[PDB]
Parts: C-alpha cells; sequence; structure tokens
C-alpha cells in the first residue's frame, strides 16, 4: 500500500533506462521481484551501501521510515504467495554465499523470516560447479522454464544473487483458439512479419487516451491481477513512454466502462534477462557491488561484496458468461506493431511486470 507509488516510480525509472539502450529487443522485467530482492539485501548492509540501495529503488529515506519500507514489501509478498488464491505466478530470489564465510544469524533470519526468501552456501572455489548449482536452483524453481540463467562468474566471486519470475495466468474472459490466426505484425513503417493473432469481438475495457496518444486496453487475469496494453498512434511510441505516470494508471484502473470492439492481440511468450549490477548501477546502486561494500550485516570480520546479480522474467500470453453487444460497427483494435504493457496486482496496485513488445517472434 504505502510503497506502491515508490514501486511504480522504480518501474518507470528502470523501463526508461532499458528503453534508452536498445529499441529493437523486447523489454520485460518485474519491478516487484527486483525491488523486493534488494530491499531484502539492504537488511545486511549499512550506511552508504544501505542507502544507495533503497534510494536506487526510489525510496526517499528523509521521508519514509525504513520500517514502512520492509513492512510494505512484506504485505505484498503475503499477497503474491497466498496459498488459497490464484494468479499462477512463479517467482523467487536466491542468495548464494561462499562457504567459509561466517554469516550473521540475524540476517539469515529476516531473509527466511521477513522476506521468506532463500539463502545458500556454496564452494565458489569451483566456479563451474557453483553456477551449475545456482542454475539448477532456478531451473528447479521454474519447473525447467528458466535454464542456464547464469552464463559466467568471475573468479573471486564470493556472493551471488539470482531473481526470477515466470507468469502464465489465465484470462477472466477467454479467447477462442479457433479464431486465432497468423497476421502481420509491423516491425517497421514499411516492413511486416507474421505472428499468431488472437481475436475477439466483445465488450472491452478499452479507450483511446489523448494524453498518451494511444489505445489503452485493460484485461483481468484469473486471480487478483490486471494487464494493461498501450498501443501508441503512428509515431507516438516514445511520447507514450515519457507520458506514463502512476496517477494515469490508477485512473485507468478506476474506470469500469466497457464498449464493443474487435480486438486482435498476439499470442506470445517473451523473456527478459538483465545484469542487475550493470542496470541498477546506472540507477546509483554501485556500493554493494564494490570492494568498499559495507555488508557487515551479512558477514562481520571478512570483507564482502555482491559480485553477481541476475534477473530473468518470463511471460506467456495465450487464449487462456453471456455478454450483450450492440450491432454498430465496432472499432477494430489491432496490437500488430510495437506496444507497451503493465501487469498490476489488484490488491496492492503494485506493478508486477512491465515491458515492450517490438517483435513477438524474436
Amino acid at each position: 500500500n504505502k510503497i506502491t507509488p515508490n514501486l511504480a516510480e522504480f518501474a518507470f525509472s528502470l523501463y526508461r533506462q532499458l528503453a534508452h539502450q536498445s529499441n529493437s529487443t523486447n523489454i520485460f522485467f518485474s519491478p516487484v521481484s527486483i525491488a523486493t530482492a534488494f530491499a531484502m539485501l539492504s537488511l545486511g548492509t549499512k550506511a552508504d551501501t544501505h542507502d544507495e540501495i533503497l534510494e536506487g529503488l526510489n525510496f526517499n529515506l528523509t521521508e519514509i521510515p525504513e520500517a514502512q519500507i520492509h513492512e510494505g514489501f512484506q504485505e505484498l509478498l503475503r499477497t503474491l504467495n497466498q496459498p488459497d488464491s490464484q494468479l499462477q505466478l512463479t517467482f523467487g530470489n536466491g542468495l548464494f554465499l561462499s562457504e567459509g564465510l561466517k554469516l550473521v544469524d540475524k540476517f539469515l533470519e529476516d531473509v527466511k523470516k521477513l522476506y521468506h526468501s532463500e539463502a545458500f552456501t556454496v564452494n565458489f572455489g569451483d566456479t563451474e560447479e557453483a553456477k551449475k548449482q545456482i542454475n539448477d536452483y532456478v531451473e528447479k524453481g521454474t519447473q525447467g522454464k528458466i535454464v542456464d540463467l547464469v552464463k559466467e562468474l568471475d573468479r573471486d566471486t564470493v556472493f551471488a544473487l539470482v531473481n526470477y519470475i515466470f507468469f502464465k495466468g489465465k484470462w477472466e474472459r477467454p479467447f477462442e483458439v479457433k479464431d486465432t490466426e497468423e497476421e502481420d505484425f509491423h516491425v517497421d513503417q514499411v516492413t511486416t512479419v507474421k505472428v499468431p493473432m488472437m481475436k475477439r469481438l466483445g465488450m472491452f475495457n478499452i479507450q483511446h487516451c489523448k494524453k498518451l496518444s494511444s489505445w489503452v486496453l485493460l484485461m483481468k487475469y484469473l486471480g487478483n491481477a490486471t494487464a494493461i496494453f498501450f498501443l501508441p498512434d503512428e509515431g507516438k511510441l516514445q511520447h507514450l513512454e515519457n507520458e506514463l505516470t502512476h496517477d494515469i494508471i490508477t485512473k485507468f484502473l478506476e474506470n469500469e466502462d466497457r464498449r464493443s470492439a474487435s480486438l486482435h492481440l498476439p499470442k506470445l511468450s517473451i523473456t527478459g534477462t538483465y545484469d542487475l549490477k550493470s542496470v541498477l548501477g546506472q540507477l546509483g546502486i554501485t556500493k554493494v557491488f564494490s570492494n568498499g561494500a559495507d555488508l557487515s550485516g551479512v558477514t562481520e570480520e571478512a570483507p564482502l561484496k555482491l559480485s553477481k546479480a541476475v534477473h530473468k522474467a518470463v511471460l506467456t500470453i495465450d487464449e487462456k458468461f453471456l455478454e450483450a453487444i450492440p450491432m454498430s460497427i465496432p472499432p477494430e483494435v489491432k496490437f500488430n506493431k510495437p506496444f507497451v504493457f503493465l501487469m498490476i496486482e489488484q490488491n496492492t496496485k503494485s506493478p508486477l511486470f512491465m515491458g515492450k513488445v517490438v517483435n513477438p517472434t524474436q
């Protein structure tokens, strides 16, 4: 609740960072999985090292008490890993520390207690074997969906962090597979490529927002989440990207109005892999990754730093009551060119995912 605004801001800061690099690859990550992981990590850091982290996650410490921060991440975690409820979400974070280091019990506690996360010890003396364990942890965690995540480890690595998330939720209102068919997806102003296109004619929470200069579609997932798709007008993609804000999103989530439209949405599966040291570094989080790292909350007498941090986010979208639709020409809304999207957990309103699809068949 209290940290939602901060998470929404971190999501935009990260997205805009990634968007500046490439403009051809499909951006896709979990602001929530990344933030939760480093907020947890900060519990083992002090002073500068500790503040760069929370500030890197868009938390102004001069205004928000640390207790409120961790408290927010904890209520959010309860929601995501609720036994009784749906969502069909698989995520996790793994901390791998060198054996031989004397860990501080308290840290290990809060990790497995407050953030209900996992901490492991490994022999980094054997680099190939260490990343095999790490990768097996991820693979096993994602039922084999995410394999060989970590490709390398420098030799002096004594602490590594892996954060993964896989989502394949079902729509509240399904698509007809028999209606799904190959269509052109415009990757350029004059170039096209074929992709499987799901389609449906019905009452949709959809509208053309003029401030974003793009179509905005909201669709509910089974459970407590909602997907938001933004289709920018010809040449308005980056205008869209710069205009996005938390309030604008909140507004869309408030609207309940539906209307008829023939929708064409691509059936796809996209992934996103990022080097957090490189990416979060550009966000000011560099201390915890340096030799000057103050991680006395993790190990007391020996020097320590986080030498490896990786994030992987995977999303699958497919076809997955009686409506009333008027017999008037409905708008045909085709997501057959680059678009942006957001996944919002309904309870906390936090941004579960965020990405851009420039090429579904990439």
